Protein backbone atom coordinates (compact mmCIF):
# COMPACT_ATOMS: atom_id res chain seq x y z
CA UNK A 1 0.00 0.00 0.00
CA UNK A 2 1.21 3.48 -0.98
CA UNK A 3 -0.62 4.79 2.12
CA UNK A 4 -1.25 2.67 5.22
CA UNK A 5 -4.05 4.95 6.47
CA UNK A 6 -6.36 7.40 4.75
CA UNK A 7 -8.24 10.04 6.76
CA UNK A 8 -11.18 11.36 4.79
CA UNK A 9 -12.85 14.44 6.23
CA UNK A 10 -16.25 15.56 4.91
CA UNK A 11 -16.87 19.14 5.99
CA UNK A 12 -20.60 18.73 5.49
CA UNK A 13 -22.22 21.23 3.07
CA UNK A 14 -18.99 23.29 2.68
CA UNK A 15 -19.42 24.19 -1.01
CA UNK A 16 -17.01 26.27 -3.05
CA UNK A 17 -19.32 27.87 -5.61
CA UNK A 18 -22.24 27.00 -7.88
CA UNK A 19 -21.89 23.94 -10.11
CA UNK A 20 -22.29 24.06 -13.92
CA UNK A 21 -25.81 22.63 -13.51
CA UNK A 22 -26.82 24.88 -10.58
CA UNK A 23 -29.68 26.50 -12.52
CA UNK A 24 -31.70 23.25 -12.64
CA UNK A 25 -31.81 23.30 -8.84
CA UNK A 26 -32.59 27.00 -8.47
CA UNK A 27 -29.05 27.49 -7.16
CA UNK A 28 -27.66 30.27 -9.36
CA UNK A 29 -25.46 32.62 -7.35
CA UNK A 30 -24.77 30.04 -4.62
CA UNK A 31 -21.36 30.09 -2.97
CA UNK A 32 -21.04 28.62 0.50
CA UNK A 33 -17.47 29.54 1.56
CA UNK A 34 -17.42 32.74 -0.52
CA UNK A 35 -20.56 34.27 0.95
CA UNK A 36 -19.42 33.31 4.44
CA UNK A 37 -15.98 34.84 3.76
CA UNK A 38 -17.71 38.07 2.67
CA UNK A 39 -19.97 38.12 5.73
CA UNK A 40 -17.01 37.54 8.08
CA UNK A 41 -15.08 40.37 6.37
CA UNK A 42 -12.38 37.78 5.73
CA UNK A 43 -12.49 34.22 6.98
CA UNK A 44 -9.61 33.20 9.30
CA UNK A 45 -8.65 29.74 8.04
CA UNK A 46 -4.80 29.86 7.97
CA UNK A 47 -4.36 26.05 8.02
CA UNK A 48 -6.79 25.33 5.17
CA UNK A 49 -4.92 28.15 3.38
CA UNK A 50 -1.57 26.41 3.95
CA UNK A 51 -3.05 23.20 2.48
CA UNK A 52 -4.05 25.20 -0.63
CA UNK A 53 -7.72 26.20 -0.16
CA UNK A 54 -7.05 29.58 -1.78
CA UNK A 55 -5.18 27.88 -4.63
CA UNK A 56 -8.53 26.24 -5.53
CA UNK A 57 -10.26 29.62 -5.34
CA UNK A 58 -9.28 32.91 -3.72
CA UNK A 59 -11.97 34.33 -1.43
CA UNK A 60 -11.97 37.07 1.23
CA UNK A 61 -9.31 36.22 3.85
CA UNK A 62 -8.44 33.03 1.92
CA UNK A 63 -5.41 33.61 -0.33
CA UNK A 64 -3.34 31.35 -2.56
CA UNK A 65 0.05 30.25 -1.25
CA UNK A 66 3.17 29.65 -3.37
CA UNK A 67 3.86 26.22 -1.86
CA UNK A 68 0.65 24.47 -0.68
CA UNK A 69 1.17 21.59 1.79
CA UNK A 70 -0.68 19.14 -0.47
CA UNK A 71 -2.63 18.84 -3.72
CA UNK A 72 -5.80 20.79 -4.42
CA UNK A 73 -8.69 21.05 -6.85
CA UNK A 74 -12.46 20.92 -6.74
CA UNK A 75 -15.03 18.22 -7.53
CA UNK A 76 -18.16 18.32 -9.64
CA UNK A 77 -21.16 16.22 -8.62
CA UNK A 78 -22.33 13.81 -11.31
CA UNK A 79 -25.40 12.31 -9.57
CA UNK A 80 -28.87 13.86 -10.01
CA UNK A 81 -29.40 15.02 -6.40
CA UNK A 82 -27.75 17.47 -3.99
CA UNK A 83 -28.75 15.60 -0.80
CA UNK A 84 -26.37 13.93 1.75
CA UNK A 85 -26.93 10.32 0.68
CA UNK A 86 -26.28 11.13 -2.96
CA UNK A 87 -23.06 13.04 -2.16
CA UNK A 88 -21.60 10.46 0.24
CA UNK A 89 -22.70 7.51 -1.89
CA UNK A 90 -21.01 9.17 -4.91
CA UNK A 91 -17.88 9.89 -2.85
CA UNK A 92 -17.62 6.14 -2.15
CA UNK A 93 -17.85 5.04 -5.80
CA UNK A 94 -21.51 5.12 -6.84
CA UNK A 95 -23.72 7.01 -9.27
CA UNK A 96 -27.22 7.88 -8.03
CA UNK A 97 -29.83 8.67 -10.64
CA UNK A 98 -32.79 9.02 -8.29
CA UNK A 99 -32.56 11.98 -5.89
CA UNK A 100 -33.84 12.08 -2.33
CA UNK A 101 -36.70 14.48 -1.77
CA UNK A 102 -37.29 17.24 0.76
CA UNK A 103 -40.72 18.46 1.82
CA UNK A 104 -40.92 22.16 2.79
CA UNK A 105 -44.73 22.13 2.41
CA UNK A 106 -45.24 18.74 4.06
CA UNK A 107 -45.75 15.33 2.47
CA UNK A 108 -48.13 14.70 -0.46
CA UNK A 109 -51.70 13.65 0.45
CA UNK A 110 -51.35 10.41 -1.57
CA UNK A 111 -48.52 9.23 0.71
CA UNK A 112 -50.28 10.12 3.98
CA UNK A 113 -53.54 8.56 2.75
CA UNK A 114 -51.81 5.21 2.15
CA UNK A 115 -50.01 5.36 5.52
CA UNK A 116 -53.43 5.90 7.20
CA UNK A 117 -55.04 3.14 5.12
CA UNK A 118 -52.28 0.71 6.16
CA UNK A 119 -51.94 1.65 9.86
CA UNK A 120 -55.56 2.49 10.77
CA UNK A 121 -54.39 5.72 12.41
CA UNK A 122 -54.98 9.41 11.63
CA UNK A 123 -52.03 11.65 10.72
CA UNK A 124 -51.70 15.18 12.10
CA UNK A 125 -49.16 17.98 11.59
CA UNK A 126 -47.44 17.30 8.24
CA UNK A 127 -44.94 20.19 8.17
CA UNK A 128 -41.30 21.05 8.82
CA UNK A 129 -40.82 21.52 12.57
CA UNK A 130 -38.32 20.93 15.36
CA UNK A 131 -39.10 18.20 17.92
CA UNK A 132 -39.97 20.81 20.56
CA UNK A 133 -42.35 22.99 18.51
CA UNK A 134 -44.33 20.05 17.10
CA UNK A 135 -44.84 18.32 20.48
CA UNK A 136 -45.92 21.53 22.23
CA UNK A 137 -48.38 22.19 19.38
CA UNK A 138 -49.74 18.66 18.81
CA UNK A 139 -48.51 16.36 21.62
CA UNK A 140 -51.74 16.70 23.62
CA UNK A 141 -54.02 15.98 20.64
CA UNK A 142 -51.77 12.99 19.87
CA UNK A 143 -52.32 11.66 23.44
CA UNK A 144 -56.10 12.14 23.33
CA UNK A 145 -56.72 10.71 19.85
CA UNK A 146 -54.02 8.05 19.25
CA UNK A 147 -53.11 9.71 15.94
CA UNK A 148 -49.57 10.03 14.59
CA UNK A 149 -47.58 13.25 14.48
CA UNK A 150 -45.87 13.17 11.09
CA UNK A 151 -43.27 15.85 10.47
CA UNK A 152 -40.08 16.73 8.58
CA UNK A 153 -36.97 18.94 8.79
CA UNK A 154 -34.99 20.79 6.09
CA UNK A 155 -33.44 17.43 5.16
CA UNK A 156 -34.81 14.29 3.55
CA UNK A 157 -36.59 12.77 6.56
CA UNK A 158 -40.02 11.57 7.66
CA UNK A 159 -40.48 11.73 11.43
CA UNK A 160 -43.26 10.00 13.36
CA UNK A 161 -43.86 11.09 16.96
CA UNK A 162 -46.13 9.29 19.41
CA UNK A 163 -46.46 9.21 23.20
CA UNK A 164 -44.97 5.99 24.66
CA UNK A 165 -47.98 5.58 26.99
CA UNK A 166 -50.58 5.98 24.23
CA UNK A 167 -48.83 4.27 21.29
CA UNK A 168 -46.61 1.34 22.35
CA UNK A 169 -42.99 1.48 21.09
CA UNK A 170 -43.32 -1.75 19.07
CA UNK A 171 -46.37 -0.34 17.30
CA UNK A 172 -44.55 2.92 16.51
CA UNK A 173 -41.64 0.88 15.07
CA UNK A 174 -43.98 -1.28 12.96
CA UNK A 175 -45.64 1.92 11.72
CA UNK A 176 -42.24 3.40 10.81
CA UNK A 177 -41.33 0.23 8.87
CA UNK A 178 -44.57 0.62 6.89
CA UNK A 179 -43.65 4.29 6.24
CA UNK A 180 -40.18 3.11 5.17
CA UNK A 181 -41.66 0.74 2.53
CA UNK A 182 -44.05 3.41 1.20
CA UNK A 183 -41.22 5.96 0.88
CA UNK A 184 -39.14 3.65 -1.35
CA UNK A 185 -40.87 5.48 -4.15
CA UNK A 186 -39.27 8.21 -6.24
CA UNK A 187 -42.31 10.54 -5.82
CA UNK A 188 -41.83 10.49 -2.04
CA UNK A 189 -38.27 9.31 -1.63
CA UNK A 190 -37.16 9.95 1.93
CA UNK A 191 -33.58 9.36 3.10
CA UNK A 192 -34.62 8.32 6.58
CA UNK A 193 -37.78 7.49 8.50
CA UNK A 194 -37.35 8.34 12.21
CA UNK A 195 -39.41 7.07 15.16
CA UNK A 196 -39.71 9.97 17.63
CA UNK A 197 -41.26 8.54 20.79
CA UNK A 198 -41.93 10.97 23.64
CA UNK A 199 -43.24 11.04 27.22
CA UNK A 200 -44.63 13.62 29.66
CA UNK A 201 -47.74 15.79 29.74
CA UNK A 202 -48.97 19.00 28.00
CA UNK A 203 -46.43 21.82 28.41
CA UNK A 204 -43.77 19.33 29.52
CA UNK A 205 -43.00 16.86 26.72
CA UNK A 206 -39.65 15.16 26.32
CA UNK A 207 -38.40 13.00 23.43
CA UNK A 208 -37.01 9.70 24.75
CA UNK A 209 -33.80 7.80 23.85
CA UNK A 210 -36.02 5.17 22.15
CA UNK A 211 -35.56 6.85 18.75
CA UNK A 212 -35.01 4.34 15.91
CA UNK A 213 -33.96 5.13 12.33
CA UNK A 214 -34.93 3.41 9.08
CA UNK A 215 -32.46 4.32 6.33
CA UNK A 216 -32.00 3.02 2.81
CA UNK A 217 -28.89 1.06 1.89
CA UNK A 218 -26.65 2.71 -0.75
CA UNK A 219 -27.66 1.84 -4.33
CA UNK A 220 -24.72 -0.46 -4.87
CA UNK A 221 -21.81 -1.96 -3.01
CA UNK A 222 -19.36 0.83 -2.13
CA UNK A 223 -15.60 1.15 -1.73
CA UNK A 224 -16.33 0.77 2.03
CA UNK A 225 -17.95 -2.62 1.33
CA UNK A 226 -14.81 -3.70 -0.59
CA UNK A 227 -12.38 -2.47 2.09
CA UNK A 228 -14.39 -4.26 4.79
CA UNK A 229 -14.60 -7.42 2.65
CA UNK A 230 -10.82 -7.39 2.20
CA UNK A 231 -10.27 -7.24 5.98
CA UNK A 232 -9.36 -3.53 6.05
CA UNK A 233 -10.36 -1.20 8.89
CA UNK A 234 -13.18 1.23 8.08
CA UNK A 235 -13.72 3.56 11.02
CA UNK A 236 -16.83 5.72 10.67
CA UNK A 237 -16.98 8.91 12.73
CA UNK A 238 -20.12 10.95 13.34
CA UNK A 239 -23.08 10.39 11.03
CA UNK A 240 -20.98 8.41 8.46
CA UNK A 241 -22.28 4.99 9.59
CA UNK A 242 -25.91 6.18 9.47
CA UNK A 243 -25.43 7.74 5.99
CA UNK A 244 -24.25 4.38 4.57
CA UNK A 245 -26.61 2.38 6.82
CA UNK A 246 -23.52 0.69 8.33
CA UNK A 247 -22.40 -0.77 4.99
CA UNK A 248 -18.66 -1.48 4.98
CA UNK A 249 -18.22 -0.08 8.52
CA UNK A 250 -15.95 -2.05 10.87
CA UNK A 251 -16.12 0.46 13.75
CA UNK A 252 -18.31 3.47 14.47
CA UNK A 253 -17.53 6.46 16.72
CA UNK A 254 -20.47 8.65 17.76
CA UNK A 255 -19.89 12.44 18.00
CA UNK A 256 -21.85 15.34 19.54
CA UNK A 257 -20.24 18.39 17.83
CA UNK A 258 -17.61 19.43 15.29
CA UNK A 259 -15.01 19.75 18.06
CA UNK A 260 -15.99 16.29 19.34
CA UNK A 261 -15.68 15.10 15.71
CA UNK A 262 -12.07 16.38 15.55
CA UNK A 263 -11.35 14.69 18.91
CA UNK A 264 -12.48 11.38 17.40
CA UNK A 265 -10.36 12.00 14.29
CA UNK A 266 -7.46 12.52 16.72
CA UNK A 267 -8.47 9.26 18.50
CA UNK A 268 -8.17 7.39 15.18
CA UNK A 269 -4.78 9.00 14.50
CA UNK A 270 -3.74 7.23 17.74
CA UNK A 271 -5.05 3.84 16.53
CA UNK A 272 -2.95 1.22 14.81
CA UNK A 273 -5.29 0.57 11.87
CA UNK A 274 -4.86 -0.12 8.15
CA UNK A 275 -7.59 1.30 5.95
CA UNK A 276 -9.96 4.24 6.18
CA UNK A 277 -10.94 6.73 8.87
CA UNK A 278 -14.01 8.61 7.70
CA UNK A 279 -15.34 11.71 9.51
CA UNK A 280 -18.39 13.84 8.86
CA UNK A 281 -18.43 17.31 10.47
CA UNK A 282 -22.17 17.89 10.44
CA UNK A 283 -22.63 21.18 12.35
CA UNK A 284 -21.99 23.28 9.22
CA UNK A 285 -25.06 21.81 7.59
CA UNK A 286 -27.40 21.15 10.54
CA UNK A 287 -26.81 24.29 12.65
CA UNK A 288 -25.73 26.98 10.17
CA UNK A 289 -26.44 26.26 6.48
CA UNK A 290 -30.05 25.13 6.98
CA UNK A 291 -30.64 27.95 9.48
CA UNK A 292 -29.20 30.53 7.02
CA UNK A 293 -26.78 31.69 9.69
CA UNK A 294 -23.56 32.91 7.96
CA UNK A 295 -22.06 34.21 11.25
CA UNK A 296 -22.43 30.88 13.06
CA UNK A 297 -21.13 29.10 9.96
CA UNK A 298 -18.10 31.42 9.75
CA UNK A 299 -17.27 30.88 13.42
CA UNK A 300 -17.63 27.09 13.09
CA UNK A 301 -15.25 27.16 10.09
CA UNK A 302 -12.65 29.10 12.11
CA UNK A 303 -13.09 26.74 15.09
CA UNK A 304 -12.54 23.79 12.75
CA UNK A 305 -9.43 25.37 11.14
CA UNK A 306 -7.81 25.95 14.56
CA UNK A 307 -7.92 22.20 15.25
CA UNK A 308 -5.95 21.28 12.10
CA UNK A 309 -2.33 21.79 13.21
CA UNK A 310 -2.64 18.95 15.74
CA UNK A 311 -3.81 16.70 12.90
CA UNK A 312 -0.84 17.81 10.78
CA UNK A 313 1.52 16.94 13.67
CA UNK A 314 0.08 13.40 14.03
CA UNK A 315 0.04 12.42 10.33
CA UNK A 316 2.74 9.89 9.47
CA UNK A 317 4.68 9.58 6.17
CA UNK A 318 2.34 6.80 5.02
CA UNK A 319 -0.86 8.64 6.00
CA UNK A 320 -3.02 10.53 3.52
CA UNK A 321 -5.47 13.26 4.55
CA UNK A 322 -8.46 14.07 2.30
CA UNK A 323 -10.69 17.04 3.00
CA UNK A 324 -13.84 17.59 0.95
CA UNK A 325 -17.61 18.30 1.17
CA UNK A 326 -20.77 16.49 0.00
CA UNK A 327 -22.72 19.45 -1.47
CA UNK A 328 -23.22 23.16 -0.71
CA UNK A 329 -25.57 24.79 1.80
CA UNK A 330 -25.20 28.52 1.26
CA UNK A 331 -26.30 30.39 4.43
CA UNK A 332 -27.00 33.51 2.34
CA UNK A 333 -29.44 31.88 -0.09
CA UNK A 334 -33.27 31.57 -0.28
CA UNK A 335 -35.14 28.67 1.33
CA UNK A 336 -33.86 25.97 3.67
CA UNK A 337 -32.53 23.53 1.07
CA UNK A 338 -28.97 22.61 0.00
CA UNK A 339 -27.16 24.29 -2.90
CA UNK A 340 -25.73 22.58 -5.98
CA UNK A 341 -22.03 23.52 -5.70
CA UNK A 342 -18.53 22.24 -6.48
CA UNK A 343 -16.75 20.90 -3.38
CA UNK A 344 -13.19 21.60 -2.45
CA UNK A 345 -10.63 18.76 -2.46
CA UNK A 346 -7.40 18.85 -0.48
CA UNK A 347 -5.04 15.88 -0.44
CA UNK A 348 -2.14 16.00 2.00
CA UNK A 349 0.55 13.64 3.29
CA UNK A 350 3.76 14.63 5.13
CA UNK A 351 5.57 12.48 2.55
CA UNK A 352 4.88 15.27 -0.01
CA UNK A 353 8.30 16.88 0.60
CA UNK A 354 8.04 19.66 -2.03
CA UNK A 355 4.38 20.46 -1.34
CA UNK A 356 1.49 19.86 -3.73
CA UNK A 357 0.15 20.96 -7.09
CA UNK A 358 -3.18 21.49 -8.79
CA UNK A 359 -5.05 18.28 -9.70
CA UNK A 360 -7.37 18.16 -12.73
CA UNK A 361 -10.95 18.98 -11.73
CA UNK A 362 -12.66 15.80 -10.46
CA UNK A 363 -15.58 15.15 -12.80
CA UNK A 364 -17.30 12.97 -10.19
CA UNK A 365 -17.12 12.75 -6.37
CA UNK A 366 -16.31 9.03 -7.01
CA UNK A 367 -12.74 9.99 -7.84
CA UNK A 368 -12.22 9.86 -4.05
CA UNK A 369 -13.60 6.30 -3.78
CA UNK A 370 -11.52 5.28 -6.81
CA UNK A 371 -8.36 6.71 -5.20
CA UNK A 372 -9.09 4.91 -1.92
CA UNK A 373 -9.79 1.61 -3.74
CA UNK A 374 -6.60 1.76 -5.82
CA UNK A 375 -4.49 2.60 -2.77
CA UNK A 376 -5.64 -0.51 -0.91
CA UNK A 377 -5.73 -2.75 -3.99
CA UNK A 378 -9.44 -3.59 -3.69
CA UNK A 379 -11.96 -3.86 -6.55
CA UNK A 380 -12.17 -0.49 -8.36
CA UNK A 381 -15.58 1.18 -8.34
CA UNK A 382 -17.65 1.36 -11.52
CA UNK A 383 -17.42 5.18 -11.39
CA UNK A 384 -14.53 7.52 -10.66
CA UNK A 385 -10.93 8.09 -11.72
CA UNK A 386 -8.18 7.68 -9.15
CA UNK A 387 -5.70 10.52 -8.60
CA UNK A 388 -3.45 8.29 -6.44
CA UNK A 389 -0.56 8.38 -8.93
CA UNK A 390 -0.71 12.20 -9.14
CA UNK A 391 0.19 12.38 -5.43
MN1 LIG B 1 -31.50 27.26 -4.12
MN1 LIG C 1 -24.45 16.91 3.79
MN1 LIG D 1 -28.69 18.98 5.10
Amino acid sequence: NKYKRIFLVVMDSVGIGEAPDAEQFGDLGSDTIGHIAEHMNGLQMPNMVKLGLGNIREMKGISKVEKPLGYYTKMQEKSTGKDTMTGHWEIMGLYIDTPFQVFPEGFPKELLDELEEKTGRKIIGNKPASGTEILDELGQEQMETGSLIVYTSADSVLQIAAHEEVVPLDELYKICKIARELTLDEKYMVGRVIARPFVGEPGNFTRTPNRHDYALKPFGRTVMNELKDSDYDVIAIGKISDIYDGEGVTESLRTKSNMDGMDKLVDTLNMDFTGLSFLNLVDFDALFGHRRDPQGYGEALQEYDARLPEVFAKLKEDDLLLITADHGNDPIHPGTDHTREYVPLLAYSPSMKEGGQELPLRQTFADIGATVAENFGVKMPEYGTSFLNEL
